[PDB]
């Protein structure tokens, strides 16, 4: 599956995600966001089990982004936890956690939730 | 925050989570769970804001820890979203997201969330 | 929105949540699972924005099934959080919590997340 | 366990949750939240597991709270999911979601998640 998950995928909202699997679990790459306080392409890393299982099963992986590049820095930092099916309609599931740099009073409100679906294709 | 995030946390689990931020917005490192379905240390890597705002906002990082290393593999991944807040009680505040490699008509119990909080002692 | 939410709403499962919203926020009704262990239906209750602005924003709303009936016990218990958005394709977009009954030792495993769309077909 | 969970509960951030607890798995009662866009008690309604297994396991529950009163109105609502642990310290551990009110295009942007645990003193 390093095959399957390298290459360009889409989201939901038209964000672009490009990515590398190296032969022992890293993902490498960047992102893209049509969403947010973001701007240009941002630098992903991450890891994915370089062994799934046979039985049908998805491959489990992750990755971060932290919301600053050279135009913008959005004090911020996502993660997308999920897992890759591969196939003729191949996709990435995910949900993901988007914290916020907040005073330590503020911090039960730094942290959204929600769910992205990657695909090949759009 | 290079300085004050790179070392060595532990979590309320027992858990210890090793890291080196790099200048420019790296975080690479190895995790070793007290719980579940792990031994030994895993890779980590993940990203965090290198310029965080100075009004004591926190500072936004993330990452990921595939559960697989040579002694086990548990088909999973997990994500740790947060932030880093600094001074005499340092602390990483974290959301995570723990994916296991599922039948896609298992895709709904997937993933679990929690809460782990890291301190400089334990 | 009274009118609007109250009825019987399907989500991408199978799953069919019938309630009825009452003037002053109160959601009642019962839920039937296409998924997990689960039998016939269950109770549910929640509250919903009664007073939604009318810029075009949903009206945020919530309700809990807890998964015990005369035919089964699954020791645990559903959150659903979300808004109804009105209109010819009538949505209510949801994440959920499942958390079930753990020793206080397995708490770190207690609880699912994800997502359900509900719609008035299918 | 209705015995065990109803009365007055205190959570981290000096929020005060009270609740009835009804013999076939009704929650009823008020909160009033320490926190964010709140004035005074809030209606709350949920559910609970009223037939726990007797192995040391916590007992399922959730409610939800939509966010307005005579007072306010925050066009959002929290549904918290979790269970109660009894003895010395009692304790009720939770997981929260707070969706707002939002356009359809910023549906990515309106869902808060944390954590709660509630004791009986404070």
């Amino acid at each position: 599956d390093e095959a399957g998950i390298t290459g360009t995928w889409y989201n939901q909202l038209g964000s672009t995600f490009i990515v590398t699997a190296g032969a022992d679990g890293a993902l490498t790459g960047t992102y893209e966001s049509a969403a947010g306080k973001a701007e240009s392409r941002y630098v992903l890393t991450g890891r994915y089990d370089s062994a799934p299982a046979t039985d049908g099963s998805g491959t489990a992986l992750g990755w971060t982004v932290a919301w600053k590049n050279n135009y913008r820095n959005a004090h911020s930092a996502t993660t997308w936890s999920g897992q890759y099916v591969g196939g003729a309609e191949a996709r990435i599931n995910t949900q993901w956690l988007l914290t916020s740099g907040q005073t330590e009073a503020n911090g039960w409100r730094s942290t959204l939730v929600g769910h992205d679906t990657f695909t090949k294709v759009k």
